[PDB]
């Protein structure tokens, strides 16, 4: 996230850190804890890596450090629906933890939205993540958030776009897969940012999670 | 302008019309009232137009009639300040009328900004002109207006960029020239569309007036 | 046209001036003569202008000049197939003379290709008109011509681009309506630029003539 | 690559492989050795991952296996040229193997070009890698090649840009790092795609090597 700021710890207990088995804080993406056992994150996380090579690493704040509150799992399995790298279309994945979560003080769950639920144009959602701080800079240790709006502007239905016109800010590398927070639902998935990470020019993309709700559900049966 | 409407008859009485000598209703252009003999507009409306060949009209709402509100004026003088057509900054030029307007109902001033006073995104505007009311059918004869919305999304900070999020809205041929108002100041100049008019993915450019307050205000005296 | 170089005077016979009637000099788009009573031109130059108000001016080299060699025109009636100004599709009109024109060695008609006949990437044409010579220089007297190549890039099938690959080169404002020559045929009508002209980035933007060849013969009854 | 072809084996023994040490072909980037103990790649390669952990492998073919050309460094030590990951500038990064390579029938260097050395527009080349091939095809085994044209249209001159006129085809995923070569000499390093893998709308750009000639014979010595 860049310039955006550190969050309170474990104040967004459904924050999950993807990273490779065997090398702590080798996050590299985020996700959030839909569910005891599955996380919800962006199918573009898991490609150029192999499953058993996985780690969600649950109930951090800085991940690159062996908190108390840490919980790890591997991958039992995962979901994708149709997603289409060319277009960023469905860039959505449903990990199935290898356990579940033990949901305790600094690791929860979040709502899911409804079905096609809206979010219009100005709504103010928290984005937050490990993610690049800045695209020149050596990652983020803490969790950070961001207070971003939805726009409609060089954007596509199929998506959920953001902006901060008031300042150099927006979603980086690490911060995929991460999730929107719009009235403590979550709405968005870490997409997209066009050529790069806070142009100041162009919106931050999410995939827009009203339009899966039917299918994670009958995914966690 | 685009998915516009038409504006109250004088209630834009600093609105100038620039038109052929000669050839009444010719509008190409428009132009603002900012001084009793001063039109202000964009550099780009007279590049190829003779000065001598100018006909500025205020007093107007249907510029295809000679309106007995009307007062035109041949020119006297053009000023501007360092205009680049190829990179399309400093896209101001101020026109000295051939005599003082006699201010009246329909024709009257609109203040300046103050040098270097900054317009926000966000900021609420209008836009008005008689330019094309879409590429369809022809430009306006009455007078059209449109509640814009400053953007900073695929901007530019020489410029003010503006932006109408929900349909097919903006500035077009024959509203290069005209104001931006913002709270009952020209704070911009209709300077240019990017493909074609209200492509609904870009802004439509504009000068910032407040750049150029002081030489404007210098030129004045 | 800019980055190019003065045609050799009259070496280019079916070169049409397209200027306001009465007010000489006054070249505002390019033609073709394909025809002894007709010119083949852009339907965007004479969007807003009246066709009485037209005047087509033949056999000329410097435009801004009264000379033996020109022929003036009034335009009898124009044709139209689908102009689209929006998708800037069908960019073509037809504008037969009120009399048909004498073919000289300062005056003649140029072939047309045959209906979809193609015009692959790579194929060397010739771009000529009056235009700008670059938005810096007052508007060209003389004819001026430029070698360009046809490219894929950038493109629309609809249209035939060109690009001057080693060179600031392009066609300008005021080149518009003129010829695309490759083999002595016309294949292409200057429609339009990216952003400006000789922009160094975009391709230059061209009618695809062979799709409307039918149409053209016929409309020459 | 997509759109490409299999290079015949060990045909381009400069091409270098940067995997995971302690990952067998665990393939993130090209590099290209252009002396015994100096790799040639992108700076962008080794931003993400800590130099500890880069296994670069020589004599490579298909990249997956355990072949009996390979040769396996470790990273002694890095060059950079002040990276700019803002504006993707001095996309160039200079790797120190732990050891010489042993140049071999499989494994050889590649001659530098000149400083400030041009590659025109219309320059033909080769790149190569073992990048993603298709968007839901995984990246190569085996060492694909594509021939490609150097083009200036929607570029930079920090930059070398190319692009494969009519087939969708051009660098990917994977392909980072290695090298652009022309008349047998390294003239590029893959920097970067916008918005995706052979679009047809973009060029891919390149790490223009010539810029940077005189800091690697330096660094080198
Ligand atoms: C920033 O957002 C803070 C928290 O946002 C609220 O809670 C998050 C989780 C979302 O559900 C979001 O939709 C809500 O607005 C707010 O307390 C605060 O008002 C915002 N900050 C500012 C100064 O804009
Ligand atoms: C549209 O704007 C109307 C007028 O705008 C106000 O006055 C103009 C001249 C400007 O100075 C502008 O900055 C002001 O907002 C408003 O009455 C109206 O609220 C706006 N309409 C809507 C429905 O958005
Ligand atoms: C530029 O082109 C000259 C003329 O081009 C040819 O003739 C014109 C009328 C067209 O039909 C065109 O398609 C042909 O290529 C050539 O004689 C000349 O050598 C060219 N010069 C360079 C420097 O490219
Ligand atoms: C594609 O390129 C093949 C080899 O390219 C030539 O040698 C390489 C190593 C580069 O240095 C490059 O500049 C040279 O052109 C050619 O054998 C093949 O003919 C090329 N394909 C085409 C379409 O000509």
């Amino acid at each position: 996230i860049v310039g955006g700021h550190e969050a309170q710890p474990h104040s967004r207990p459904y924050m999950a850190s993807l990273q490779m088995r065997g090398n702590p804080g080798s996050h590299f993406c985020g996700g959030t804890l839909i569910h005891p056992s599955f996380v919800l994150t962006a199918a573009h996380c898991l490609r150029d890596i192999p499953q058993r090579l996985v780690n969600v690493v649950l109930g951090a704040h800085n991940v690159r450090t062996q908190e108390p509150t840490q919980q790890h799992f591997s991958v039992a399995q995962v979901f994708l629906n149709n997603y289409d790298a060319e277009n960023k279309l469905n860039d959505i994945l449903l990990i199935q933890l290898s356990s579940p979560a033990n949901l305790s003080a600094s690791v929860a769950t979040v709502q899911l939205p409804q079905q096609d639920q809206p979010v219009p144009h100005g709504t103010q959602c928290l984005a937050m993540g490990w993610g690049r701080v800045g695209a020149h800079d050596p990652p983020a240790q803490v969790l950070q958030e961001l207070n971003v709006t939805v726009v409609t502007f060089f954007c596509r239905p199929h998506n959920i776009c953001t902006f901060v016109p008031r300042r150099k800010a927006g979603i980086c590398f690490g911060d995929s897969g991460g999730p929107l927070i719009c009235d403590g639902i979550i709405q968005g998935i870490d997409s997209f940012v066009i050529w790069g990470c806070a142009t100041r020019l162009f919106p931050d993309f999410f995939t827009r999670v009203a339009l899966y709700v039917d299918w994670i559900r009958s995914t966690l049966r």
